[PDB]
């Protein structure tokens, strides 16, 4: 149980050390098989693109004081060293939609207030740091225990639901600058030509995909392709992209140069003190309530993303650390909030990519359904490659200038939806449209009635359309404690309605019950 | 046994018509299914584009002689009396190939030659409707019973993909007229990406909607009214797509306007059987007796392995089908057509295989292991009737027809090819030899024959459809349907003394489970 409180202090963080350092040369060699190269190629990019995405949406929202060098360095410097130190090594750790609410406001309510906001964000780190050694000693992430799978099935279904109608609504928007019309912000067969490209990577992968479950030609060579089919579909498209001469495509665009985006009002060291008129001492103790919220925003996420990473349907076996996870996260964004670089929390469908791309699935017979997980093949090394790649990409930036951004379009799609399998509220779903007749054979379906199953479904849909308003409105940071008062729901209100059987077998802690 | 020689004049046909028409009654109360309104609606334009193509090409390569208005009004009272009077009502007869190089060759030879060639061709069906009376009174069809599996696999898959490479072929050539520079119409922008844009549309929902006909979503009659219903849903919204957009230029479907010929200037309706304008050489009256050879050749082998194809024992058709009253009502109406200069027209194998798949029912399953099996048919004498009658009438109408580009048909046309591609064995072994010899199926001809016995056979089939193709190439492209009568001398002579005789009865086999 590594979720259990022992009473003595800083009792989780050297159990869980105790747990996962003695199988650390097993993490290197590990890393010797062809599915680990197709993983990092796979992951580079969707590690790269957001970071470009974001740092240029931050530098146009502040005053250009974060960018997108920035964003990049800090990404690659927390990756690497979670990578070396981490108890978990399959989370991939990134710049997140919440962060950049929340930097938004701040620099709004440093700009009313005349204040200096790389040296405001300074305490906020310090007490950041602080709140994490305190919670880490009076050890309390014990309190996971109750996160049910009601709150994170309601969570990882909006993440993948909010990514995937922002993949195409960016496409909706290269067709509203370059409209269709006859006879850069006018060019003809532009927009087309980013729906072709875009159609084609996401078919091309999706296929391979298949056929790396087909009876065709030998079995190694059919699993070896089969692995390659990200990187087989972009330079296929990239090849296509590249035959074609006069069209016009946007195309992916790094900075130049290890150096900050502005140099004439910003340095690589942030004094404590005042920069260049002296902080009020008032603000520095007014720093705590940013910190308990940016604190509730990382703990989240990181906490939600580990517990879905970690199910026992997975077949993990060296084991997560959620002592050796948050401090180790809180205090490298404490740290990096001194050099004036963001802070960075896990990443959801970057994670459940980088893990369901090593998994390796059973060799069947004809009987069997979806065949089953055999195994994860867990490593340090995939994270730590990213992770300088990432790094050392702004050195090589003349071979990403040839491949556009329609391309990775697909592939984003393909990972949003790959991404939605292996959650029950997605099957609960897809049973309201089949008659009640065609229903499986699980363990929810012959244990529960019929119609009340769809009560549940139909609940949980209210509670995520609740979260997606509240989220959509002018007050989206009340967000996390929104999705924290679901806990408080399911411990109080639908133990009324439901007996205790449905209960126990509609959201069960493991598979079967 | 429907091929045996009776030894009676006229004893096939009228054992046939014996067999036939008393279920006459039956075949118009059958047709009382919304399923027979899909495939009407189907049918209808993979009969009508072939007419206007073919007319378009014939009009290029006769002087406009014969043009698009000849040909939608053969195609549709050519095949209003086959449905009216015909042995087997599931046979869509139309224009082809080898009629228009026939065609073509013969307006070469008579411009050579000073002679009519209106004039000319009244001969030839004259003699095309004796050898048809010939071959009847003598109930010469039985030598039906000498074509196997062998030599009608490879037509069946010659057939399917040269029609799949000529879908690709008009997208080829879109975008080598519009071009991507950037900067009837020439050089435009937008166009060549949107046709591939619909094509795939169309193609996707196409698929899309077959598959959803298997689900298990929604209650099974609505599920199965618009599984039935998927052509036409991928149509109409396609059709819908293209017209939201206003300044992007797309080729739309033309028709000819009024029920006239094309040259009302140098000719007319009816075609004087002696010289139209100079006097026509005796000579040529009993010379074209070898055209009228040829030409019957290629509307018999047509004809019949279409019907051979259409007719097997897996797919349960119960009337009966006619192997001579559909050789005396295609090689007689055409024939004398050719009296009024309209062109001859023999049954077309894609579309006749497509009309017939498009009306079966497959049977309620239980749980996964073979593909549903055939229930039953649905034969009928209206569907065909319904699809002749609106190609003729589609002149008055056309201001609709003018709505609906070309690219999105190119879909349904790829659609067509591949479906078709099912059901035959040689396209299964081509599929064996990519998988390894212990993934093969449990069917009857891989458990009893050796894995590199089979193998064999079909590299010998290959070699046979390869060097058809060649043939069919060249410049001496007439003489294909006697390279295709060549096979079965080959495999009556030279592949009994290769194989065994268990393993030459298991491979090619009159009927499923040998
Ligand atoms: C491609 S990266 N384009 C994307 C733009 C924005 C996002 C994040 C969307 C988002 C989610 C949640 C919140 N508030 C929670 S308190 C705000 C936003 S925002 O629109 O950025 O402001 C993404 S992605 O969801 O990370 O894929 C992609
Ligand atoms: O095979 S098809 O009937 O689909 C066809 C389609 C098109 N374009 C879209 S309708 C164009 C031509 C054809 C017929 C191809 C063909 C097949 C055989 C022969 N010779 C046999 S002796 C000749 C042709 S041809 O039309 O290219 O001359």
């Amino acid at each position: 149980d590594p979720l259990r409180r022992t009473g003595r202090p800083f009792g989780g963080l050297i159990r869980d050390v105790r747990r996962r350092y003695p199988h650390y040369l097993s993490d290197f060699r590990d890393a010797l098989d062809p599915q680990c190269l197709a993983a990092v190629i796979f992951i580079y990019f969707a590690a790269l693109s957001p970071a470009i995405t974001f740092g240029g949406l931050l530098g146009e929202k502040t005053q250009d004081l974060i960018g997108v060098s920035e964003l990049i360095m800090s990404t690659a410097l927390q990756g690497v060293v979670f990578c070396l130190l981490g108890a978990q090594p399959l989370l991939v750790i990134g710049f997140s939609g919440p962060l950049l609410v929340f930097e938004e406001a701040f620099f709004s309510f440093c700009s009313s207030n005349h204040l200096e906001y790389l040296v405001g964000r300074v305490w906020i780190g310090f007490w950041l740091v602080f709140l994490a050694l305190l919670m880490v000693a009076l050890e309390g992430s014990f309190l996971v225990r109750f996160v049910s799978r009601f709150t994170q099935e309601i969570f990882a279904f909006l993440i993948s639901l909010i990514f995937i109608y922002e993949t195409f609504y960016k496409l909706v928007k290269i067709f509203q600058e370059h409209p269709l019309h006859g006879c850069p912000r006018g060019q003809p067969n532009t927009a087309l030509l980013s729906l072709v490209l875009m159609a084609g990577t996401f078919f091309i992968a999706f296929f391979l995909r298949k056929f790396k479950n087909s009876r065709f030609f030998p079995g190694r060579i059919r699993r070896v392709i089969g692995d390659f089919g990200v990187p087989i579909a972009i330079l296929i498209m990239v090849l296509v992209d590249y035959s074609i001469e006069d069209t016009y495509t946007q195309k992916l665009s790094v900075p130049s140069g290890f150096s900050v985006t502005a140099p004439e009002k910003r340095g690589w060291v942030i004094n404590p003190l005042g920069e260049k008129s002296p902080f009020p001492v008032w603000m520095m103790v007014a720093s705590l309530l940013p910190a308990i919220l940016v604190f509730i925003l990382i703990f989240m996420e990181t906490q939600i993303t580990t517990l879905i990473i970690s199910k026992k349907e997975r077949m993990l076996q060296k084991g997560s650390g959620f002592h050796l996870d948050l401090l180790l996260i809180v205090a490298m964004g404490g740290i990096c909030a001194l050099f004036g670089l963001p802070w960075l929390a896990a990443a959801t469908v970057r994670s459940v990519t980088h893990a369901n791309a090593l998994t390796v699935m059973s060799k069947a017979v004809a009987p069997g359904d979806k065949p089953k997980i055999q195994e994860v093949k867990e490593q340090r090394v995939t994270g730590l490659l990213v992770a300088l790649l990432v790094g050392l990409s702004i050195v090589i930036g003349d071979l990403l200038r040839q491949i556009p951004l329609a391309v990775l379009f697909g592939i984003f799609l393909y990972m949003g939806v790959t991404s939605l399998n292996g959650i029950q509220f997605y099957e609960r779903l897809h049973l309201l449209l089949m008659p009640p007749k065609h229903h499986p054979d699980v363990t929810y379906v012959k244990k529960v009635r019929t119609l009340r199953m769809h009560l549940f479904t139909a609940l949980q849909l209210l509670c995520l359309a609740l979260l997606w308003a509240v989220m959509s409105t002018a007050a989206s940071l009340a967000f996390p404690f929104i999705l924290i008062l679901t806990v408080p729901l399911r411990m109080v209100v639908l133990t009324r309605i439901f007996t205790d059987r449905e209960m126990k077998c509609l959201d069960a802690n493991e598979a079967e019950p």
